[PDB]
C-alpha cells in the first residue's frame, strides 16, 4: 500500500551544505530546477563552484583531523549514526518520495515502493559493517609481529547523477561512513532538491560537523573543482563514461587521489529458446523500459533466438504499447517524463538516426505529451549490431531487438562492446546458464532476472562501463587505506 | 600412463614412530596384516597400546614447547616443508600405490592414478596456506588496539579408517601441519603400512623430531589411549558413526579435547528424468562401486524417476554385470577384494540381509572368487525406505535402486536419515537443481557428478554423519585456538 | 545519566515460552526464585523438565522446517528484528535494570550503565552480521563449479548461567538468530526472571513462533534434556567446567549433536615492576571485585613483581577496605550480595581454606551483613601457588595475591594451571608486553586494562576453560552448517 | 654460506619477449646497458618502442581468450607453475646474484642472499595463493541466489624500475600470475637483463605462450605505449611520483584501464630518547644506506630526540665513515656504484644543495672513486624541514638528521609530506609505540625495526607514495575483476 503523496511539496533546503550549516555560494549565484512533468521551475538552487568546494573540502579535512569527534568515535558508534539516518528518512519517506517524483520525474509509487525502499536497505545494510571490516594478524617471517589496519582513505568527494537521486547518495554515503571517512559530495545539477534535504537529517541524526558537506552546482565547476582538489583523496564517480575520462585525468594531473568509476553501459538480455516466453517477456520491457529508461544497466541489446524471435517480438511490442505515460503523481502512470530537455532531445535524437539507420520502428517513435518531456515508449526490432543504437547508450525508453542463431554466436556479440556493465540470461538449462554467466563480460549477469539489486551483491563494470565496485563488502574496499605496522619482537612463536 | 607395479613391494617400515624414529612396541607385541587378494600375512607392524601411546604425546607435547624449532619456524617454511613431503612422495608414487595395493586391496592403476595424485594435491594445497590464515584486527569500542592470533591448537590426535589410507593420512596432516600443531597419529590396523613409510619421508623431508608421530595399534588400545589422553589438545577422528560416539565421550570424560568427526553415511543419488541417461548410469555406477563400495559417502541409495525407472535400472544391471573383479595388480581389473574377512562376512550378511526383507535381486549376490575376500557387484530393486538394506551402511558392492514420483517426495525420503554425508542430483534444469541443491541436507551436493573432490572444497557431515569440516579454508579452523589480545591505547583513533 | 529504579518492580512473566506463547509446566510445578539481597522470595516460577523441553524442541524444529517464515524470512529483516529487539529492551532498559538488581543482586547502577549498555551493543553488532556472513565460490580443479553455503546448523540448545543474565541470553541469542538458527534457551534457576520479560519483547518485536523458547527449571531437569535431546543439533553451554564435561558427554551418547563450552577460570593478573602503580592497584581491584565476584575471567591469581609487592599491597588492602557493600540499589553501594545461599556458603568455605592452608590473611574474611548474602571484600597475601585458594575457582569477593621475581616466572607460574580463560599483563615495556602476550595460555590477553569486552572482539577458553569462541566474527561458527555444492560445468575457465 | 660469483657473466637474453621467443625490435635499433662499477657497455638490447608493445599486447590477448590453455587450466596447477620457476631462479641463483650485480652495482652478497631470496619467497608465497582467492555466496534479498566470481582483470602492463631488478619482477609477476592474468611487463633500461633471463625461465617452466611478455626499451616510448595501449586493461606501475601522474594521465586518456602505482618517498624514522641506542645507530645506518641509498623507502628523514642526539650523530657518523664502498663483487664491500651517469650527477647535486642551503656536513659529500659511480656516504646534521633535502626524495646515500622535542611535534613534522610510503619509530615504550604507529600518514610503520619485508605483509603508499598495495592477500585486489551472478530460484530458504 502506498500513502498518498503531496502532489507539491514544500522545498526545504536549497543552498550549500557544510559544517552542519547551509550557506549561500560565495557568489550568490543559484541556478533553477526544473519539474520535468511540467517544465516549470520549482525552486532556485544554490550555485557552487570552486570557492565553495574549497570551503567544504577544509571544512571536511578539520573534521578529519586525528582526535577530532569523528576520528575517535567507536566504530559501533558510526553505525548506530547510520541506522539513525535510516530511521529519520523512514519517517520521511512519503515527503522525499514526493520529491523525488517532482524534481526527477519518476512514478511516485516506484519512489515510494523502490527508491526509498533501497535507500533504508543501503544504509542499514552499511550501518552493519562499520565495525566488522577487520585488519588483519600476519606470519611474517623473523621474530616480528606484523598487522594491518583498515584506517578511512580520508576526504573523499563524490559526485553523483540524477537518474536515482536518493539511491546514488545512499551508494556513496553507506560505506564511505561506515568506514570512518569524510565526504564532499556533488550533486546532480538537474536533481539536487531529495539530497539536500537528506544533509537536514544528516545533521539531525547528529553526524558531526564536516563530516557531510553537500555542494549543489555544475559539472565542470564544482564537479571538476572536487577531481582536481589538491587536498580531495578519493574521488568516487558515478555519471557517462566521457566524463570517467576526465575525472581520471584530473586526478592524474592534480594529486593523485584514488579513483573508481561507476559509468555506462549497453548491456545485453539473452533469450534462449527455451526461456520462459511470458517471464522473459515482462522481464525483458522492465529491463529496458525501467526508471523512463534512465539506468546505466538497462538491457538495451535484447538478443532472442531465431526460433521464438517473432512471438517475443509481438508479445513486447502488445506491451510497450500498453505501458502506460502520464502524470507520475497519479496511481495508474507507470512511465513519467525524462529528466530535462537535454535528455528529451538526445532520445528523440537517437530515435531519428534508429529510423534512418534502417531499424524496423514497431511502436511508439515519438513525443507522447504536448507539455514535459514526455516519450512514447519505443521498439525497433530487427536491430543490427552495427547501428548506432545497438552500440551507443540512449537512456531512455527505446528498446532494441536483435535476432541471433547459436550460444557461441549470441557470446561473441554480448561481448563485442566497449562497456561491460551487465547482462542476463533467460534459459531453463542448467549448462546454457552457467556457460553463458562464465562467458559474458559484465559485472553482474543476471539468470532469469534483471534489475536484481542487493545491498550485500557488488555491482560495476569491466571495460569502459568503469572501475571497482559498489554495494557488499567490495565497497568498502575504496574508502579504506591500508597501513601495516611490523613490530620487532623477543621472539616469534607460533 | 601408469607405470609397471612391483606386484610384491618390500616393506621397509612396520614399528612405531616416535621422535623421527623407530620403536618396538614396549610390549615387544606385533600384529600380522593380511594382503586382501591372497588371505596371506604381509609380515608383522608393532602393536601399539596406551604406554606407546603416552611416549608419543609427551614427544609431540616437547616439539610444542614455546621456542622449540617447530614453534619457531617461519610459516612459510611450515609451506615449505609440506612441498618438500609432496615431492618425497611423488618420487616414491610408484611403490606407494603398489603398496597401497598389496595392504588395502584396490587396483592399482587407482592407487596410482587416484589415491596418490589427491594425497599431492591435499599436501600441495596445505602447503600454500601454512602463511596465510590471518588472524584480525578488530574496531572495539574505547580507547584499545584489539586483534587476534590464530595459534596452533597444540597436540593432535589423529585417527584414520583403512579405506583410504595415504589419502587420509594426507587430509589429516595438511592441515594440522600447515597451522603449527603437532601430531600423534593411529593408523588403521587393516592398512598401517603406507602410511609407516610415509613417515620416513616427514623424517626425509626436515621436520623436527615429534613433530608427527605414528602409533600402529588397534583401537580399544591404541585409538582411546589418545582419545582419552589428558594431555592431547584436540582429536580428530574418521571412522564409523559408531566410534565416533565413543571418541566424543571420551574427549568430555578426560580433558574437554576439542573434537571433529568424519563419520558414516547413505547417501542419496536422485536422478530425475531429465537426466542424460547414459552419463546419470555411468556416474550411479561409480558413485556406488568406486573402492569396492568402502566410502563413506558412497551412492548407496539411488532414487530413480518412475518414467525412467525400468531403462535405468536395466543399463544398471547390465553395467554391474561388465564389471572387471580380479587381482587388484591386473590393468583389467575394476574391482579388488574388500579390506578383511570382518567386512567380507558384514557384506555377505547385508546382502542376505537384503534377500530376506523382499528387496529384488538383480544381479550378483554371492563370493566372487575363492581366494582372498571378494564378492559380485550385487544390485537391489525396488528398494523400499524402511529397508534395512536402504537404512544402514553396507560398505561393500551393493547397490540399492528406489523408484519415486515427485521432487518434493525425494526430498523429503533422501531427507529421511540420520546419516547426511553427500548426496546428487541429475538433472538438465536450472530450477530442479538448485530446489535439490539447497533443499538436501548433506555437507556436499554433486550437481551432475559424484565423488568429485577437490583440496579447495570442503567435506564433512550433518546429523550423524560428523561434525566440522575437512579440506579447504575450513579444515583449518579446528587446528587453530584464538586468542584475543586487548591493549589499552593513549586514545584510539579510526 | 541513570533514572531512578523501582525498587521493588513487579514480575510479569514467570512460565515456560514455547511458541510466543506462555505455558505452565506439564508437572504444574513451581519454584522459587529469590532476592539476594534480601533473603526473602521474589516469585514463584514454572519448573520445566524433560516433557516441557520436548515440547520446546518440537515448536523450534516446526518454525526451522524448510519453506517457513523462518527460513524464508530475508537474512536482511533478520537484522532488522534483531534491531528491534534492541530497540524494545532499551525502551524496557530502566526496568530490565531494576529486574536484573531484584534477582541477581548486582548493583543497579551498573545493572543500567553496562549489563544493559552490553546487551544491546551485543544485539546491535550482530544484527549487522545477518546479511554478511558469506560463504565462498571455490577454484576447484576440472570442469566444475564449486560453492559453499552458510545454512544454520538448525535447533540450538543454550544454557546459561546466572552471573550476568541478560547478557548471557544476549551472546547466545544474536549469533544463533543472526544465522537463522532457532533456539531452546535454559536459563539459570537462580536468576530466571529478566530472560523471561525478553521473552515477551521477542514475541513483540515479531520473531515467528517457535524462533525462541525459553524454559526456566533445575540443571539435571531441563539442561540435561536438551544436551541428551535426540533432535538438538547443537548446544552451547555456559557454567562450570564440572558441568562442561556432563554436557560433552550427553552429546556423545546421544546424537553427536555439536559443542560448545565456556567453562570457569583462575585467571593471572600480572604487575610487572614498571607497571603504573596507582592504575595497576584499581585495575586489579576491578579485575577481582567486579560483579561481586562472579565473574568466569576475575584476575584470582594477582601476581605482583617483588620490587613493588609492599607497596601495591598496601594500597590494594586500602582499596578493599574502602569498598561499599550494601543494598544494591543505593547509589553509593560499589557491591551487592552473593547470588544464593549456596554460593554464600561456598565462598566463607574458600575463606575458611585460605586461612587454614597459612594465606596471610590482610583484611575481611567473613560476613559483611545479618540479612542477604553479603560477604566482606577479603583480601589473602602471600599467597601460594599449591594453595587451594590459587586453585579453584572461588567466584566471590576474595582476591589472592602471590609475589614473583621474574618474567620467566611469572609466565610458567600462570600457564601452570589446567584454565586458560583470560589473563593481564600491566608494563610500560613494548617488548615485555608482547612476551607476555604471546606466551600466556589464556583465550583473552588484557595488557593494561581488564574485563575489557566487546562485541566485535571473540571470548573463551583454552584448556578446560571451554572450546570455541563467543562474540565477533568468530561467534557465527558454531552456528553455521556448511555445505559444499559441486556443479559439473561444459568448460571451467578462470 | 655465499658460492663465489662468477665476476664476467655471460648473457643469453638480450631481445624483446614475446609468445615463448626471442624478437628483435620492428625497427632493429638497440641501446647499451652499462656496468655500472666500470662505466663500460655489458651489451646491447633491443630497444622495444609502440610497435613492439602492439605485438605483446596482441599475443597476451590470445593468450587470454576464453578456452586458451592458461584460461582452463586449473588454478592449483597455476600454482604448480609459480613454484617450478621458483625452483629453476634458485637452480640458477649463483649466476642471477652475478648478473645483478654486474647490471645494476648491488654487492653480489646481498644479490645472493637478499634479493634472490626474497624473489624466491614472493614467488613460492604467491603460488600458494593461485586456488585460495575465493569469490562469495551472498545471501540477497528474495528468492535469488547470488555470488560473485573473482575472475582475472585481463591484459596487465607491468612497469617497473632499477633498483631491485629482480624482486620487482616477482612482485609483479607473482599475484598477476597466480590470479590468472597475462602480462606485457617493460624493465628498467637501466637493468633490463636479469628480467630477460627469467622470461627464458618462464619459457622453460612451462608457461603457455602469450602469458609473460617482456618489451624492454625506454619510458616515453615503450612505457607510454603500455600506459595508453586500448587493449590492456590494467596497468601496475612502480617508480618516480613524477611519472605516476604521467601514468593515471594516460589511462584515463585512453581506455580507463585499472591502476596502481607505487611511488617514491621521503620516509621518517623517528629515534625517542628511550630507544636501545646501539640498535637504533645500526637500524638508522641501514634504513638509508641500504642499497646504496636506492630504496623508495629509506628511512631519508632521521629525526632524533634532543637528549639524546649528540651521541646518536656520532655514532652515526662513525659508522657511515666506516662503512666499505668498492667493487660489488669483493665480500667486503658494503656499498656498491649508484645505477648510472644520470643518478650519479643528481645525488651530487643534492649534496650541493644540502651544503648551500646550511645543513651541517658531518663526513663525506664527494665522489669516492675515479671510475664508476661511487658517491661516498654522506651525513648532514642539524636538518631542518624547509630544506629541500629534507623534502626531495635523493636515491643515494645521503642522510639527513633532524632535531625534535616532543612526541607530538614529531608527528606533526613526520606527517608534513606529500610522501606517505613508509615510517619507523624506535622506542622501547608501548604507548609511544601505538601513538606514534597510528598517527603517522605511512603505508608501513616499522617499530624497532626497519626494511622488513615479507611476502605476506602489504606494502605502498600513502598520499602520493602511491595508491593500492603491493604484497599479502592484498596484492591480488588489483588483479581481480568480480562478477555477480544472481540467479532467480523457486524459493530462496536460508
Ligand atoms: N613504491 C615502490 O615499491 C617503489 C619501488 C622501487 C622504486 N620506487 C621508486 O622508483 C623511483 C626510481 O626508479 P626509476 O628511476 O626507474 O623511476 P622512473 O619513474 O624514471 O621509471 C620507472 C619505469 O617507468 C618507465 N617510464 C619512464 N618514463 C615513462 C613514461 N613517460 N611512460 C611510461 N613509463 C615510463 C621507465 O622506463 C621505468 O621502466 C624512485 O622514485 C623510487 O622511490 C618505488
Ligand atoms: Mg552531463
Ligand atoms: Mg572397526
Ligand atoms: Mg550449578
Ligand atoms: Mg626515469
Ligand atoms: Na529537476
Ligand atoms: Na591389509
Ligand atoms: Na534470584
Ligand atoms: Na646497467
Amino acid at each position: 500500500a502506498v500513502p498518498a503523496p503531496n502532489q507539491q511539496p514544500e522545498v526545504f533546503c536549497n543552498q550549500i551544505f557544510i559544517n552542519n550549516e547551509w550557506h549561500d555560494a560565495v557568489s550568490r549565484k543559484t541556478f533553477p530546477t526544473v519539474n520535468p512533468s511540467t517544465g516549470e521551475v520549482i525552486c532556485q538552487v544554490a550555485e557552487g563552484d570552486k570557492e565553495d568546494v574549497d570551503k567544504a573540502v577544509k571544512a571536511a579535512r578539520a573534521a578529519f583531523q586525528l582526535g577530532s569527534p569523528w576520528r575517535r568515535m567507536d566504530a559501533s558508534h558510526r553505525g548506530r549514526l547510520l541506522n539513525r539516518l535510516a530511521d529519520l528518512i523512514e519517517r520521511d519517506r512519503t515527503y522525499l518520495a514526493a520529491l523525488e517524483t517532482l524534481d526527477n520525474g519518476k512514478p511516485y509509487v516506484i519512489s515510494y515502493l523502490v527508491d526509498l525502499d533501497m535507500v533504508l536497505k543501503c544504509l542499514r545494510y552499511y550501518a552493519g559493517w562499520a565495525d566488522k571490516y577487520h585488519g588483519k594478524t600476519i606470519p611474517i617471517d623473523g621474530d616480528f609481529f606484523s598487522y594491518t589496519r583498515h584506517e578511512p582513505v580520508g576526504v573523499c568527494g563524490q559526485i553523483i547523477p540524477w537518474n536515482f537521486p536518493l539511491l546514488m547518495q545512499a551508494w556513496k554515503l553507506g560505506p564511505a561512513l561506515a568506514t570512518g571517512n569524510v565526504v564532499v559530495m556533488k550533486v546532480a545539477e538537474q536533481t539536487p532538491l531529495t539530497a539536500l534535504y537528506v544533509a537536514n537529517l544528516i545533521k539531525e541524526a547528529g553526524f558531526p560537523p564536516g563530516v557531510v558537506n553537500i555542494v549543489p552546482g555544475f559539472g565542470p565547476t564544482a564537479g571538476a573543482a572536487i577531481a582536481s582538489h589538491e587536498d580531495v583523496d578519493k574521488v568516487a564517480f558515478t555519471g557517462s563514461t566521457e566524463i570517467g575520462r576526465v575525472i581520471q585525468v584530473a586526478a592524474g594531473s592534480s594529486n593523485l587521489k584514488r579513483v573508481t568509476l561507476e559509468l555506462g553501459g549497453k548491456s545485453p538480455n539473452i533469450i534462449m529458446s527455451d526461456a520462459d516466453m511470458d517471464w522473459a517477456v515482462e522481464q525483458a520491457h522492465f529491463a529496458l523500459f525501467f526508471n523512463q529508461g534512465q539506468c546505466s544497466c538497462a538491457g538495451s541489446r535484447t538478443f532472442v533466438q531465431e526460433d521464438i524471435y517473432d512471438e517475443f517480438v509481438e508479445r513486447s511490442v502488445a506491451r510497450a504499447k500498453s505501458r502506460v505515460v502520464g502524470n507520475p503523481f497519479d496511481s495508474k502512470t507507470e512511465q513519467g517524463p525524462q529528466v530535462d530537455e537535454t535528455q528529451f532531445k538526445k532520445i528523440l535524437g537517437y530515435i531519428n538516426t534508429g529510423k534512418q539507420e534502417g531499424a524496423k520502428l514497431l511502436c511508439g517513435g515519438g513525443i507522447a505529451a504536448d507539455r514535459g518531456y514526455f516519450i512514447q515508449p519505443t521498439v525497433f526490432g530487427d536491430v543490427q549490431d552495427g547501428m548506432t543504437i545497438a552500440k551507443e547508450e540512449i537512456f531512455g525508453p527505446v528498446m532494441q531487438i536483435l535476432k541471433f542463431k547459436t550460444i557461441e554466436e549470441v557470446v561473441g556479440r554480448a561481448n563485442n562492446s566497449t562497456y561491460g556493465l551487465a547482462a542476463a540470461v533467460f534459459t531453463k538449462d542448467l549448462d546454457k546458464a552457467n556457460y553463458l554467466s562464465q562467458a559474458l563480460q559484465a559485472g553482474t549477469v543476471w539468470v532469469n532476472c534483471y534489475d536484481v539489486f542487493g545491498a550485500q551483491s557488488p555491482f560495476g563494470g569491466y571495460k569502459m562501463s568503469g572501475s571497482g565496485r559498489e554495494l557488499g563488502e567490495y565497497g568498502l574496499q575504496a574508502y579504506t587505506e591500508v597501513k601495516t605496522v611490523t613490530v620487532k619482537v623477543p621472539q616469534k612463536n607460533s
